């Protein structure tokens, strides 16, 4: 006898591994098939599992799952459910499978299908996803083309909410002192110096995403390569951070990509403002981008 009142619970025995897809924040995403009829008419899903798990990490994973579940938007990756694997003594996150993978990889592998109009289309979509995120007071903390997904030519979706934080109701920034490796070449100055994350710091990072888009992931032009080149490729360890901070605090910036219109570089530049409160909002950004796109079409 059987009654299914929870389609967000995926049965372990019907979830079959197909392929590995890629690493994400403290974990790993794999391509799986969910086939509860064993007739091979089921759907392909993306499944995230933790790597090197612990009690703390599992609790974080649980918060990420609830964050993802709370989100419903065309430009945010779809939550599908959970799988309580290991005879219900483990946790896995079930997500939609997006065939073209990360935007970073897609930009590199399909340059022939990409032009400025498309880049702006994606820029717009990312902004709108981020508008949506702000309505829930979620601070993403890891905006980057590696964490943006491509559904098709005409649509991208924000992913990896593994670092995402919810603003504590009475505050406008979240201070997160954390051990291990941070993606420093996407961090706002106050995130580097004070560990302070906010909607504004996501706007900073979006500026770096916009840069990424107009470099087409050329290699040698990536934020890390550029910053390291500016800082000195010799530098190791903490010295890297010291010089990046100093560099940013005194107006050192990623250069304008070759072929990038002045107007688009201006947007990057405004996002990269040391004055947190002078940065534009995601709503300002989507409107400006869409107005550029609308004014270009002729
Ligand atoms: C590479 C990626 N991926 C490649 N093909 C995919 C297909 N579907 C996916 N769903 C979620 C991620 C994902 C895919 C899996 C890992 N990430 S993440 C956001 O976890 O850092 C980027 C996307």
């Amino acid at each position: 006898a059987f009654e299914d009142r929870d389609p967000t619970q995926f049965e372990e025995r019907h979830l079959k591994f197909l392929q590995q897809l890629g690493k994400g924040n403290f974990g790993s995403v794999e391509m799986c098939r969910y086939d509860p009829l064993q007739d091979n008419t089921g759907e392909v899903v993306a499944v995230k599992k933790l790597q090197h798990s612990t009690e703390e990490h599992l609790r974080d994973f649980e918060r990420e799952i609830e964050i993802l579940k709370s989100l419903q938007h065309d430009n945010i990756v779809k939550y599908k459910g959970v799988c309580y694997s290991a005879g219900r003594r483990n946790l896995k996150l079930i997500m939609e499978y997006l065939p073209y993978g990360s935007l970073r990889d897609y930009l590199q592998k399909h340059k022939e299908r990409i032009d400025h109009i498309k880049l702006l289309q994606y820029t717009s979509q990312i902004c709108k996803g981020m508008e949506y995120l702000g309505t829930k007071r979620y601070i993403h903390r890891d905006l980057a083309t590696r964490n943006i997904l491509v559904e098709n030519e005409n649509r991208v979706k924000i992913g990896d909410f593994g670092l995402t934080k919810v603003l504590p109701q009475d505050k406008e920034y979240y201070k997160v002192k954390e051990p291990g490796e941070s993606p420093i070449f996407w961090y706002a100055p106050e995130s580097l110096t004070e560990s302070k994350f906010s909607v504004a710091s996501d706007v900073w990072s979006f500026g770096v995403v916009l840069y990424e888009l107009f470099t087409y992931i050329e290699k040698s032009k990536s934020p890390p390569a550029e910053f390291m080149r500016m800082i000195g490729n010799d530098k190791q360890g903490q010295m890297i951070v010291f010089h990046l901070i100093e560099l940013l605090k005194n107006n050192g910036r990623l250069p304008r990509p070759d072929g990038c219109p002045d107007e688009i570089y201006m947007i990057m530049t405004e996002c990269w403002n040391n004055n947190v409160n002078q940065r534009p909002s995601f709503r300002d950004l989507a409107l400006r981008v869409d107005q550029i796109r609308d004014n270009m079409a002729g």
